[PDB]
């Protein structure tokens, strides 16, 4: 069943493969069943085998990436660029279009090119993971801290370019991205910002450069392959304090949101990203599902109460962190206690005060909120056997009623599909995320098809209520982009015009974010 | 000499004009010499008549803007979109390409569509000036403050889309821009971000939306005409304190910069944009040049000393502002005094302590740094008769030696052209601006040609030392874009591919930021 790129003969592909090996070296071009097994989406969705790579090519230099791209152009081979290819929750390393060659840039392009203590930035290659970088910072006893997502094994660049987020004050990764080098779809190479001016020291100091500001167009994008990217790094504060706030009632959501907003909007006293997660989220962190209920299908209210009482946690649980000199920390912690204190049954705990099994999450958020990469959230996959996950994160105004409506909306449709409402609400500055995680048996084809359908429904429903996803799984890219159809799909038509201008042979990551080049449209 | 669009007959233009009048109304289409005089660059540069509009069209609705664009497409008429057309220092309202129709969106599209106290944003049309908006905020007794540039008569949208800056903590305008509506070059209309999702309340709450993030591409851009744009508005703090720091020695620059940086980089204790301006800048604010020296050509050192002694000001003068509860203000003001205090001859003054004639600037920066639009900087045009100005602002790393090198570099070449070094250094977060303003006789054709040459030289020289401009005058767009030529002009080739994809008839603002569509290239 040898996987072949669309409309490419066995012969031409053998030639191309040869030319690829000529570029990177025989060792670093894979093209057999056994070898290609490793790059399967590790959390598959759907019953069906979807996404299947024709080869993997691991280049070591920008110049190689250029050569590959030129070759792919000649032969009309689709390319799927990845950094680490651990985009887990959103489709791992599997290409939207079958028969694509995966370009694994991060396998060999994994250098920390520069870290600068004075101006507080780093310039990185795609292969640099959050662990790799944190190690460097500890090794060299830096005064800087990174900002990490939940799972630290991923690329810093990869994450940034999916507009991923973290929970320190530098939590909007794209905001702090400064400068990148990218290979455009026909093999040209380009630098943005002050990188475009030979000799400039400001590549990682000033993002915008001169003329139209393009970096954004390389996020959630198929307009190139990024080979280098800068990111600002905040200075480690003198001290920090994490804390939990347990709220008993499921109805506390309304007043929690409406109180969070005015504490966050001026980046004080809530200086990190406020995150509020439900009880099911805390159970999965520590226990298996069978511990609380052994029926297939939804949990009864008695289970929920047992989970609350045993772990000693509210239905909603809020986690914040404060940074600065201890006066300021105390001053702010007080303001926060006075603020949320006005909700019946609101208990408060610092990262000192809880070493019990319910305070596991608090210990974990203390690490994350301080730029310490973990893999703690993989423990949430032991909730059920063969556990995997899919992410769904609609965006809305930070209003209690609106939050309550989302809670009802999702949990409802979730129970219809016999799945647990593992959800949270977080707030950026003026915006609300409904961070839903759904855990499922990855070895059961039914379960996979069910999850796919469920999210597709959640997406359709959310969009009908005015809620769009900020990011989605490989499997729902087409669906999600269809929700952003104002002006009769004006946005996507724009994306398409640009896609076709930079990528006339339709080479790069066809379908990414729902954007297909001309030769794939009509399908 | 009736001005005509490139390659359009008197007849076709008369038809088009008719079709334009059909769209907007006879009153709002201008096309005679007397009428068109008003839209001349009010601060001309060069001896020669450059830039000359064939008509002005003032639409009232997005839908009209669409109709105009469709008409312009048919006839191949170039369009020059403006909001207010007070881009003074950078070419006013005059089109890069002669025979262009100016679209004055801000004449009639000047509504404040929404201001939202809870979430802290506004949604604006192009015609809303900083005065218009500030009035609204005072009228409605808002808890919000705007962030204004030096000259308040300009558009909020216009400014934002040139990546203009201000001096409050919300001083990076583009950063706070959230959502826009734009008419693309073939007349299509589009919304970015959560605006693209029908029903979403998050258009001004979350900038990025889904898929590639395009807003940046409409800054310093000729890729459309913006009809609506959102901007976040910071909450007015409880209280504020502005302050001056006079430094005697011209050599104090080195240590001033190296001390400013670490006070700014964590947005505290320097919470506004630190701005340091030289003595000549303060003289022009209050006096005429003849007052200090009556020779044509550079000022002698005795004059400079007289200016210092009379106004009671250093060669460099630093202006900051602090925001918050009075404890925090005092705590930060102290840290700042201790910090800069380590420089011989450094005196400190609050906005209370100086009502003399040297403290005029301090009074003005207190207004600006607090979101109070002025036109105070027009007083700098009385330095010489028929005064006008051109801006030149290179970007560099915030390093003392680097600053000192820029100071020497510019002042040197400035004196060769018999012009005064009206300059400042400011710092964003991790970046340095060399804010040079050059004032000149606008009624003297020699003076105009001299200024043009001078800046072109300053630009060439700066670029050779690794310094690019963040923004430039109409007259040097081609020159500046030529400095960003890494990878053999990779950046501009990219811009061109996109320009040609969205604008196949080459309609919108040909030449803006050096970006010409196919039909104008080879010239
Ligand atoms: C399973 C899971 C995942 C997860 C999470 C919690 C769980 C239980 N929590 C997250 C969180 O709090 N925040 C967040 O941002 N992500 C979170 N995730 C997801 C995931 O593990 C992380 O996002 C991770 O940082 C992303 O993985 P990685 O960094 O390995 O990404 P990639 O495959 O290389 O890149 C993803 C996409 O980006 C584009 N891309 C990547 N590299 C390039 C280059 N060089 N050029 C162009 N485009 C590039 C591609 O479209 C690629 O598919
Ligand atoms: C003379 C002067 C100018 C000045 C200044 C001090 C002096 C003495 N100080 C400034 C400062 O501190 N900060 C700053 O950002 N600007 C400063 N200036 C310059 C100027 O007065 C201001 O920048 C002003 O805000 C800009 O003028 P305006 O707001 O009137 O701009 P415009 O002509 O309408 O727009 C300029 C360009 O933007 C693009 N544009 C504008 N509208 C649109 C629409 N609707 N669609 C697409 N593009 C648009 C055009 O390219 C236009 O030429």
């Amino acid at each position: 069943t040898r996987t072949l790129p669309p409309g490419v003969s066995d012969e031409r592909f053998d030639a191309a493969l040869q030319r690829f090996r000529d570029v990177v070296g025989d060792k670093w071009v894979l093209s057999t069943a056994d070898e290609l097994e490793a790059f399967r989406d590790p959390y598959p969705v759907g019953a069906a085998e979807a996404n299947l790579p024709s080869a993997v090519v691991s280049p070591e230099s920008t110049e190689q990436v250029q050569d590959i791209v030129r070759i792919a152009n000649e032969y009309g081979i689709p390319l799927h660029p990845v950094s680490t290819g651990k985009n887990n929750g959103y489709g791992g390393a599997a290409p939207r279009l079958s028969g694509s060659v995966i370009v694994k840039t991060g396998e060999r392009m994994n250098r920390i090119l520069e870290v600068n203590e004075k101006y507080g930035y780093a310039l990185l290659e795609p292969g640099v993971t959050y662990f790799d970088l944190y190690e460097y910072l500890q090794s060299h006893d830096s005064g800087l801290m990174l900002d990490c997502p939940d799972l630290g094994w991923g690329s810093v660049v990869g994450n940034t370019l999916d507009r991923g987020v973290g929970y320190t004050p530098y939590g909007d990764h794209f905001m702090w991205q400064t400068g990148l080098e990218v290979v455009l779809p026909q093999g040209e190479v380009m630098r943005t910002g002050m990188g475009a001016l030979p000799g400039s020291d400001a590549w990682q100091l000033f993002p915008y450069g001169f003329g139209p500001f393009p970096d954004g167009m390389f996020t959630q994008s198929n307009l190139g392959i990024v080979t280098k990217m800068g990111i600002a790094l905040m200075q480690r504060p003198p001290a920090s304090q994490s804390f939990l706030i347990t709220f008993d009632k499921e109805e506390d959501l309304e007043q929690i949101v409406d109180i969070m907003l005015p504490l966050r909007i001026n980046m004080a006293p809530l200086q990190n990203v406020p995150v509020l997660q439900n009880i099911f989220m805390h159970a999965a962190a520590v226990s298996k599902r069978t511990e609380w209920f052994d029926g297939d299908g939804p949990m009864p209210a008695e289970a929920i109460e047992r989970m609350k009482k045993d772990l000693d946690l509210g239905f909603w649980n809020f986690y914040g962190t404060l940074y600065g000199p201890p006066p300021l920390i105390e001053m702010y912690y007080g303001m926060i206690k006075e603020a949320f204190g006005k909700i019946p049954g609101a208990r408060f705990f610092t990262h000192e005060e809880r070493d019990d099994r319910g305070g596991h999450v608090l210990q974990d958020r203390h690490k994350i909120n301080n730029g310490i990469p973990s893999l703690d959230d993989l423990q949430l996959l032991d909730w059920v056997p063969n556990g995997g996950h899919i992410g769904f994160v609609p965006v809305s105004a930070p209003d209690g009623r609106e939050a309550m409506k989302q809670f009802e909306m999702v949990r409802n449709r979730a129970n219809e599909y016999n799945k647990d409402y593992m959800a949270g609400f977080t707030i950026g500055l003026r915006e609300m995320y409904h961070v839903c995680l759904f855990i499922y048996d990855t070895a059961d084809p039914e379960a996979r098809e069910e999850i796919l359908q469920m999210t597709k429904v959640l997406v359709r429903e959310a969009a009908e209520a005015g809620y769009g996803e900020y990011r989605t799984h490989n499997a729902l890219m087409d669906d999600v982009m269809a929700t952003f159809n104002w002006g009769d799909g004006a946005l996507l038509k724009f994306h398409e015009k640009i896609k076709d201008a930079l990528d006339p042979n339709g080479i790069i990551a066809p379908g990414k974010s729902g954007i297909w080049p001309q030769r794939f449209r009509g399908q």
